[PDB]
């Protein structure tokens, strides 16, 4: 229904978590 | 959708804390 | 129902732990 | 059912959490 | 039960990431 | 249905993340 967006917010920030997460590895080089 | 409310809650938590992991990287270099 | 109450809490501790990161970012510049 | 100790031990976790984010910010002064 | 398997895959990682929190804070004092 | 594989992957990146924060803390020993 409505919690159909829900997990689109969700899937959105899992990506920013991600790109996040590369550039702190890259900077621990 | 109560539920849903949740995930929409955590979601924006994932991205602030996102965030704070780039600060945190930039910071090393 | 009891999962959703579950939920918005790690909600609220990965917002903390956001804020505790940012202060550690700033003690890491100087 | 047994996704009744699911949430058991994840509010075990989100404990362990909050003492280590407490300790962290201890740390921090 | 399938999302109780998640649910379960969830408390594990946050209490890794509650020992990694710990080990940080140490490593500042 | 679809939201067990979204925590799942929630689960993967808090595992990733602590090992990350595990390479700081070693960095910041020395």
């Amino acid at each position: 229904g409505e919690l159909a967006q829900a997990l689109k917010e969700l899937a959105k920030a899992l990506k920013e978590q991600a790109w996040a997460l590369k550039e702190l590895a890259q900077a621990l080089k």
